[PDB]
């Protein structure tokens, strides 16, 4: 019973520290008009370190993980949705990018910045649109952190894309319903030197929203019985 | 020179009878007011027969090829983002689903369409998509046709979802480029005697852009190296 599937999203739910939320429900700081004015204020670009919280919602973050884990030891890489309220950036949904591989990036700087906002800006423009506030990619097994790849890439994303985040996960190891491994993080401009590195860690929320849970539900359970194929990890 | 992705490119698009164009221009026989009039007008389900017609984007088709191929002998599955232009349905682009593949599917009737409306009405309550003319799925070797889950899950999506088509595809002798296998299908009632099985084909055709050159290209790519990867026909 504690073996089954609710349970064990029940537990990983408390690993992760989540709330249960309404999307506001406390979610949001602030009210619609004065998220507007910031929106329209654009608080960066004058304060590097404006953006001090990022919250993802456990949909995004599951999609995420089971993407991370299918693809294996390989890094995979996708892209995340989302709608930025005051210094708190919040991810309500993520996907996979349709194409896989380290040559849209060590084979030239912009490569993967350049495929990002192509496939974002056909994206939108055309079906289904979207708000991009991020890109997220895995480094299974060697945790969460910023190469210089990524630090390349995430400062065309913070020139362009802006407001943009990038998130790294590290699904390897991690029990069963446990502690997922993520860092989300922000460049700063060529120049910065607030000197008391090129990049910083903004600090990670999850919670789930009303909606989210049918589909949580599905997705959830997908994620569980395909842990229970490979096994003797939960002993 | 043919040896390489360009060329291939050029053998399939040729081969797949693939017509250019841009946006707005030469697919469509409509300008948005009648569009919408028609839109209103609901003229399904006067005519079961309506829509005789489905054109794909090139990027859609070689997005659903390379997810059906990827897939190996696993069936798959995604979703489809398009418009009704009169009795076309017109398919911008196309995405994979997390695929069960199997257990979503054949231990009740309605879980398969549960699944992908869930998914569906997540991402439009956000804002977002607004967009889905259907669903695509494989069956790798044995050809495209409706296989009567196939059958009950797309009578649910027309009756609710109803302006959707189901597209099937075949991911076998890619024989570098090649003709596709696919088909667009619409079932009926069952509360009718078609005038003479429970669905029908409709006429695909497929059609190329501008802007989408980069990203085709790029798909193509990566597409074209996974086929040099095996090849005892490539001699
Ligand atoms: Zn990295
Ligand atoms: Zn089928």
């Amino acid at each position: 019973a504690a073996s089954g599937s609710g349970m064990a999203q029940k537990t990983w739910e408390l690993a992760n520290n989540m709330q249960e939320a309404q999307s506001i429900d406390e979610i949001y700081k602030y009210d619609k008009k004065q998220q507007q004015e910031i929106l329209a204020a654009k608080p960066w670009t004058k304060d590097h370190h404006y953006f001090k919280y990022c919250k993802i919602s456990a949909l995004a973050l599951l999609k995420m993980v089971m993407h991370a884990r299918s693809g294996g030891n390989l890094e995979v890489m996708g892209l995340m949705l989302g709608k930025v309220d005051g210094e708190t950036m919040i991810i309500m949904d993520s996907f996979a990018l349709p194409v896989e591989g380290t040559e849209t990036r060590v084979n030239a700087q912009a490569a993967a910045y350049e495929y990002m906002a192509a496939y974002i800006e056909n994206a939108k423009q055309v079906g289904r649109l979207e708000n991009a506030i991020g890109w997220y990619h895995s480094h299974p097994g060697y945790g969460c952190w910023l190469s210089g790849i990524d630090v390349s890439t995430q400062m065309l994303n913070q020139q362009f894309q802006e407001p943009f985040v990038a998130v790294v996960i590290d699904p390897t190891r991690t029990i069963s319903a446990g502690k997922v491994n993520l860092g989300a993080f922000r460049t700063y401009p060529k120049g910065y030197k607030p000197p008391d590195k090129q990049y910083y860690a903004l600090e990670v929320s999850y919670f789930k929203s009303s909606l989210d849970r049918k589909l949580l539900e599905l997705l959830w359970n997908k994620y569980w019985v395909n842990t229970l194929s490979s096994s003797s990890l939960l002993t």
